[PDB]
């Protein structure tokens, strides 16, 4: 029987092979089933025969008279065909249709694929108006939103609806958001403890950004203050010191007692669903300054999901390595310092919204810079998660991470010729993160913490790999110079907490803590965030909070 025949096809899909011999039984009772001819060509196109079913859709009767959702099904096919005018002429017959209708199911489908097209056709004012008719079809208002704000509050969340409101719910949500203009100004203050004079390290940084709309994605500029201090370094006698850092182990320095610099950087970028990029250049004012940037790809792959990246950054672990220092002018003079690290990386991950979730990633980096010892690295990470509480406004999960890195030199001395950044020969550390987010009506906030176990080991090195640098009186004892390895292992704990407020409709407030003590020789961090929203944003915030990341930390 016809009806049992395309059904037995049908069920798969909502799977290639069974349906098109299903289909192609019907077509043989009655070769002018449209219906049969639609699942075969849809059925040809899931399996990627996109060539063959533009052919065959060419064989469907005409549009003289049907249903809805036959020709909603016939405009999503010839759009994904790549023929969009017979898809938007489609939609633009349909769709006042659609409005004249009563509020109804196929209406609704009707719409909610409409309003996509319209935002694919590049018209996303449209598609919003389309959206907002949508709403009023799928029964999620009985009025149509005449404002932003109550047009934003029926896009909140409900966990009584069906599929058909929930994905309203979310498209509009998410292209009202995605048509936002935003400007965010944030403040951090970061550092960790050390040596004064290299390593005792106090930064600010005050970071400007606007986020503008542009085709089916966001383009962004930055602009970036940061102001790096370290203290003065401690006089033995005679207005003198001999700490390992440049080249006052060979002689006794003088001149540059204490250590400080300000720059300012900007970054330009453009990211979409699929593509991004962005180029920028290193704080200008610092001892040496390059252009940095990167571009990632992301797609699915069968179950999972992975991206490929490319990128040129810099390392902010230290003032040497971030903007480099100057040898004190009683010795040498000379400027070394300012490691890049240009390299790639690619990352999976498995998440279906259940109770567990996997991901993975790999990355070779190569760390150069100026009269500093060229490098290398590789590093893996891993982590798992399983969600004790899933509530779409709460979420709580327990999980296990893994970490393993290696480096081809140990460099973390500050002498000169080295980067004075961390670098072990073989590192380990196993975490268990535990983790609570969850949102109200005007609060948001994210809790973390985390325990780990932590192994690193690390190689003698000389204390001045560039020799032609050194003096040609002071060789005999730079050779005689070397960095002790060693190894150690040990406990170490890392806590987060994020914290945002929604005080008005075009205003946004938020703080961040970050506590680094896992044995890893991050900076800790501190920031408050505030964020303007020109259109207002009158439904469910971010979970978690999402303040804004320095560029030298991308």
């Amino acid at each position: 029987s016809t009806r049992i025949d395309l059904t037995l096809a049908d069920w798969a899909q909502q799977d290639y092979t069974a349906a098109r011999a299903a289909y192609q039984n019907v077509l043989t009772r009655e070769p002018a089933n449209a219906d049969a001819i639609l699942g075969l060509t849809e059925v040809d196109i899931a399996a990627g025969d996109k060539a063959a079913a533009r052919s065959q859709l060419a064989k469907l009767p005409a549009t003289d008279n049907a249903s809805l959702n036959t020709q909603r099904r016939v405009a999503l096919a010839q759009a994904q065909l790549g023929d969009t005018a017979a898809a938007q002429r489609t939609f633009n017959k349909l769709i006042p249709q659609a409005k004249s209708q009563p509020p109804s199911m196929e209406s609704a489908m009707v719409l909610r694929d409409g309003a996509k097209f319209e935002a694919q056709a590049g018209d996303p004012t449209q598609a919003l108006e389309t959206y907002k008719d949508a709403m009023v079809a799928s029964g999620v208002t009985t009025t149509r939103p005449q404002d932003n704000d109550t047009f934003t509050r029926l896009t909140r969340n409900d966990e009584k609806d069906d599929w058909l409101k929930r994905g309203v719910r979310s498209d509009a949500a998410d292209l009202y958001r995605q048509q936002d203009l935003n400007v965010t100004l944030e403040h951090d203050y970061w550092g960790s403890s050390g040596t004064g004079g290299y390593s005792d390290l106090k930064a600010h940084t005050t970071m400007l950004q606007v986020d503008a709309p542009y085709s089916d994605g966001r383009m962004f500029f930055r602009s970036d203050f940061v102001n790096m201090n370290v203290g003065s370094f401690s006089t033995n006698a005679d207005g003198k010191w001999d700490d390992n850092w440049g080249t006052c182990t060979l002689q006794d320095c003088s001149g540059n007692r204490s250590q400080s610099d300000s720059g300012a950087s900007v970054a330009v970028g453009w990211r979409n669903d699929v593509w991004s990029w962005d180029i920028g250049t290193t704080p200008m004012g610092f001892n040496v300054v390059d252009v940095v940037g990167g571009i990632s790809y992301s797609d699915d792959i069968g179950p999972l999901g992975y991206t490929v990246n490319a990128h040129r950054r810099p390392i902010s672990s230290s003032l040497l390595a971030f903007g480099g220092q100057k040898d004190s002018p009683s010795n040498t003079g000379k400027k070394w310092g300012g490691v890049r690290a240009d390299g790639v990386g690619l990352s999976l991950s498995y998440d279906k919204g259940e109770a567990n979730g996997v991901w993975a990633s790999l990355s070779g980096d190569q760390l150069t810079g100026k009269n500093v010892e060229d490098n290398w690295r590789v590093r893996w990470m891993t982590g798992y998660y399983y969600k004790v509480i899933n509530q779409n406004n709460r979420r709580v999960t327990i999980g296990l991470n893994n970490m393993i890195w290696h480096y081809d030199k140990d460099l973390s001395g500050y002498s000169l010729g080295q980067g004075g950044y961390y670098s072990p020969q073989e590192y380990l550390s196993f975490a268990i993160p535990v983790m609570w987010r969850e949102r109200t009506e005007n609060w948001s906030w994210e809790l973390g913490a985390s325990g780990s176990w932590s192994h690193s080991r690390t190689k003698t090195m000389p204390r001045y790999p560039l020799m032609n640098l050194i003096p040609t009186d002071w060789q005999e004892e730079a050779a005689r110079q070397s960095n002790d390895g060693g190894s150690s292992q040990g406990f170490g704990y890392t806590a987060r907490a994020l914290l945002e407020r929604r005080v008005t409709s075009n205003w946004f407030v938020g703080t961040a803590i970050d506590i680094q003590q896992a044995k890893d020789y991050a900076p800790s961090h501190f920031l408050l965030y505030v964020r303007y929203s020109a259109a207002g944003w009158q439904g469910d915030m971010d979970l978690p909070p999402q303040p804004l990341i320095p560029y030298a930390d991308w």
